[PDB]
């Protein structure tokens, strides 16, 4: 009690980590809603401690929406370095409901954690496949980044929400400053912001989430605050600054929305968050710069996270050169977490579109043409042309040999169409 | 009386069941059912669409879906039915959350979750186009699921086949391997059941399909062409094709070929309404083979081909048999053909070269893609306007029902896709 | 076509199952969102009508919370016509998170669903066994009434949990008054009041979600306003006479909570749902009579719901005579659906504690008592003492028999120890 | 990597854990399946060592069938030392299609997991409230020891469930000798035996998987030898002493059941099992006493467990004093794991039926006659009677004060009827 403890407040004081961070409760408090046992949760732990490392040693991290563990493992295969786990593609394809669903926080609370584990378990097999042949040259259990969208309720569904989150293997995971009830993808309209001390709750409640799971979980706070016109309540002082006196049928509160909103919002959330996120409605590195500045007056080397957002028509709102150099230009004024939110979503629904169409029009003619592209990119890295050895066909038949001293007449791999074709 | 009869009536009086035998009683079907009957929307009119189909086009085929959405643009592109891959649901889509390789090792709940999933997307797109004011698209089009070896004994076939009813499978496929050995057809290491156990399993999935009171159909797969082993010597039909050899295990070698498929698919024939040979390569002269040897025995009979990612297709085909295939295989009586993988190949591929160009050229490589997404709208494809796609506008009009048009906070008005697409 | 709207408008005008009641949508309205073609849903259709024909036939329905079929099953060979899906049993012990929880709406909000589908296909087994042996006496298709809490968030969350208990085969569904992120049992502090206007706009979503679906689902309107002294807002004028002007921490606006709050919200809801039911902090016969009295003076006629709660202490309350007589009073004053919430979980803690006790002291002499106490009950309709033809195995061996025209080796119930010793 | 392959070769020459055990394979291939990295188990782990040592310093461990959390957790405060968790009691309530089974191996093969997990989280709630009060009494982490069937397949489906058990959270896992298409409960007819050497491989898959896994789960092998008069298949010598010729229209070989054929399955999983189990017909001393010696004169000392069935009739099969002195009686035999598997069944469904039927009869007077009951058993260590603490409404009550620094106005046992009436 003593000990365990008193090294909990150890951790918090010397540790570099929690450098800036600010936990409005003690370490007793912690313990106290522990329990008598402390579980270990080793991917959490190492993917949180793995994706600090890498924000604070690479130039940047940028990853794309994956809302499958085989889109994961592409990604990590590609080299990408963290994956970026989209609730918008758990509403639309991928949640425990089965329906598909506009981003409006519709779904089971416990849809993206069960995600996550997807994930981790997928990157896992990759792992056991790769380590079997002999080597461990890819590093499979790259850092996922889970979207936790407003809690689904109040300070305790968040609670619930991260501590889902840390038993399924996130790294970090976000929350957003809207009412749970009136939830939006950051590009629709109808945006509701939470008063900023709500806000804050909710970010305390993610820390006391991890904290209690005794796994330094990395917290992105996110304002939809640049957009929001929306306000649920006036209680907060410091949110009367930009309320207009106006109020709308359900009671909300109109505000005057823009930079110094979302600026206001940065600036409170910082002390509760390891990076900080602005929605934004079109690429615009003027804003980006602008945002990060205001932030780093008051917390020099705050860390920011960027939505390099599809909701954006790219070539509309900026040149070739512009477009290439955006991610490294951001990433200068300190956007070290950037991802595309939806990549999955569009690669996905594009990629099966095109295929049933030349499909329709071609036959095997228009499937012959992708196996013959999938070919050509195994020089590049790609391998899952060879479709039974990509999901461990050869792990469980060497599995099926150390059970029976390698005397079974029926392991898969040895006369399979994959050994005598590919 | 008034439910046997009924039912006695369709089985002897309806063009459905010509060449079916049903070894059991419209009695032993009530008996069966309990004291209601459960009506299945999405199963019988998908069944019956799927039956309809089969006989007015050339032929129909699919490819494998694993997501509602992979579906969703399998039939915006024009396909009239739609493949659910066990291998696909192993691999990347299965209820235990893990990669598997093909080899029964998912909970046998997993295909029919992934049928229900696949119903409920079609079902939101033709809400959406309902709304909008049209019914151009049949969203509804029938879903084709894979079974595999019915994950244990009769009763598991009889328990998985009501559960792909139940979620709104239009036809259900069950293969002649001993469920604890099953392998994909183009991998090593397959058991065949004996014929009357194979045989005993179709019973169950028809009787199943009785209880549930819907025309499913019904595709009988043989692993025949390649399986060298079978479990056991007891069915006096199999002999021909027992060498006398045991492996360690005890399972008996077998003579495996053309001879064995051929046996096995006309035993099946009469209890199912498709029989599927797996091969082990796209050869035309063996699937007209396999074609005549039923045809001789059942004129007319349905079969099913798997254009299998399995193949290395230029390897085995010049372009133009490429070209040719599966308007060859249908005039053989192939009228149902689907690639298996094409959900698997399409998403690890898309999204392999998308992260490679990511990683090489940031935001260039993910416009590429935005850009020929918009191209690609000028044949109809719609997913670029992403928040109408999902359904958006139909959860908008749904808030402004329940508050009669006074809502403040509808999401597509005052969206960037308004603002930019 | 233009003929599908005018009937389903005609059916609101005329049938006597909507005397009373307000739409305040058209029906092309419903046609607009119902897609191209209308899904059959037999369970909760007849379960819908045998409800409503059942609360016009008997004096009262008076129900057990159940939280797994098997219970729900005995409720039904014990004679009782309704089955009470309890979402606190659900957070306790039945939900889709696995966790233990108290009742603030912290698990996923398909849990309920699931288990009103798991309930429907208890009593399917039950039937087809009964069925098979040649009986159609007891009718295992009882209705079952369903917890949706307030919603699980806005109301389109309410639309999507309404879809949902339809789809799994719920006859009634009820909602109450309360922001669904700081939801409360209703014998728990803590209660905030949704504004009337938007606890209305709550009941609209999930008749017209019923309306969708093309189902008659039985909708009760709750109000927690006996008790709780919390509202979200002062938005709604009708309000404003009970809100007193303080405020929270939080900005919830405090009011003068009781009867007259509590009439005021029935009388609100009464227009927009078939029974209306107003939680209470003990069972009192008076307080019950006033507030009928008080809708009826609206809405003679009226149905509604009473909570006979093991949140109260009964003997504290009322002499023996008074609890005898308790539903037999209240049902006369129109409260013709009454239900213990938490029955099961009474009953399925109390029996393990009991036996287990017994058996850590006695072995099994404690478990052989339990086994004649049920030996002895069989005379009164109880048969799950022989455990294996209750769960179906004489069903299953049927199916194997029909399978092998009855040349099967491996049939379950010849050679069991049940035939032989029981 | 050698440190890894160390550590196991260390543990199995020197823990005397493994005393007995053969493994056929090396802790290089168990290192070459494991990948990359090891996971902690903290649960199976502690669980696993906990029954261990249980089973080496008591008498015998007790348990009862436990079909949900709550069931559980009432075990454990009753002073039971293990909790049984049935696949027959999943089948028949508990499993994830949802469905009312016989016990048949039906069910997902995900279903017994599940509610190990379920289990763990309620016991872990119970622990977390009791550490927030301010003591560790009660260790409600006991030992959960869990039925695997026939392992839903072959010995890849046997590596992949024994996986699944351990994630959970199971300290015991139980395969039997059965051919899972075929599975039954042991009470019922037409069982199926494996040959011996298959039954072997299974128990060698279900050990890998453990070692694999990383954590010393015991292993119950179980053998159904006694009443079955099935085989699969003569290809094993040592079985052709059993086989009679004889043959099914199935194919399956008859065999001469009885102990005789139970000691030699017993004798051949020993050295690859912690525990070997005989299901039987009956309690029968004498037979109990026979098969333990038979195993003894091989393996001196060998755990054995005993199925305390309910599918036995208690009172036909021995006197008063035979039934209450039969757990100490053959626990000098060697048998040190007793369950009575199906006790939550007779429990939940003997509880509900007597409560609805005098609920229907006297209405409240039944409920409150159980409520009383429940109040009587507090001074024995009952406290779900006080429900709202029992499922952890004060533990989220502290977690919200601490979100907001005391500051809540909405915390849920201030103003319950639970801290006014009880």
């Amino acid at each position: 009690k003593n000990e365990r403890i008193e090294k909990l407040q150890e951790s918090w004081e010397l540790d570099e980590r929690w450098e800036g961070i600010t936990r409005p409760y003690s370490a007793e408090d912690v313990i106290r809603l522990r329990g008598s046992i402390d579980i270990e949760h080793t991917l959490a732990r190492r993917g949180a401690e793995k994706l600090w490392t890498s924000l604070h040693t690479e130039d940047y991290i940028n990853a794309l929406g994956a809302l499958t563990g085989n889109q994961a493992m592409q990604q990590v295969k590609a080299g990408l370095k963290a994956i970026y786990l989209s609730g918008w593609q758990v509403a639309a394809d991928a949640n425990l409901s089965g329906h598909m669903y506009p981003d409006q926080s519709l779904y089971p609370a416990n849809s993206v954690p069960a995600v996550v584990k997807r994930i981790n378990q997928t990157l896992q097999r990759a792992d056991q496949i790769q380590h079997m042949e002999g080597s461990d040259d890819t590093d499979y259990f790259v850092p996922i980044v889970a979207d936790a969208e407003a809690g689904f309720g109040g300070q305790l569904n968040v609670f619930e929400l991260m501590k889902g989150m840390i038993e399924a293997g996130a790294s970090g995971v976000h929350f957003e400053d809207q009412l749970s009830s009136e939830k939006k993808c950051g590009h629709l309209g109808g945006k509701v912001l939470l008063p900023t001390q709500t806000a804050v709750r909710n970010l305390i409640s993610a820390r006391l989430a991890a904290d209690v799971m005794g796994v330094p979980t990395i917290i992105v706070a996110r304002t939809d605050a640049d957009a929001a016109d929306l306000i649920t309540s006036d209680i907060d002082p410091v949110d009367k600054a930009f309320i207009t006196g106006e109020r709308t049928p359900e009671g909300f509160y109109r505000t005057n929305a823009g930079l110094d909103q979302a600026i206001a919002r940065g600036l409170a959330y910082a002390p509760y968050a390891d990076l900080v996120w602005c929605e934004t409605s079109e690429p615009n590195l003027e804003d980006a710069k602008r945002f990060a500045d205001a932030i780093h007056k008051e917390h020099p080397g705050k860390l920011l996270a960027y939505n390099c957002s599809p909701s954006f028509n790219w070539k509309q709102k900026l040149d070739e050169k512009a477009i290439a150099s955006f991610q490294k230009e951001i990433a200068s004024y300190g956007y070290k977490f950037q991802f595309v939110t939806l990549a999955g979503f569009h690669s996905l629904n594009y990629g099966m579109f095109e295929l049933a169409r030349g499909y329709k029009e071609r036959g095997m003619a228009a499937y012959s043409e992708l196996q013959q592209a999938e070919f050509a990119a195994e020089k590049h890295g790609y391998s899952a042309t060879r479709h039974q050895r990509e999901v461990g066909t050869g792990y469980f038949d060497e599995v099926a040999q150390v059970i029976t001293g390698g005397t079974s007449s029926t392991t898969a791999l040895k006369g399979s169409t994959e050994e005598a074709q590919f």
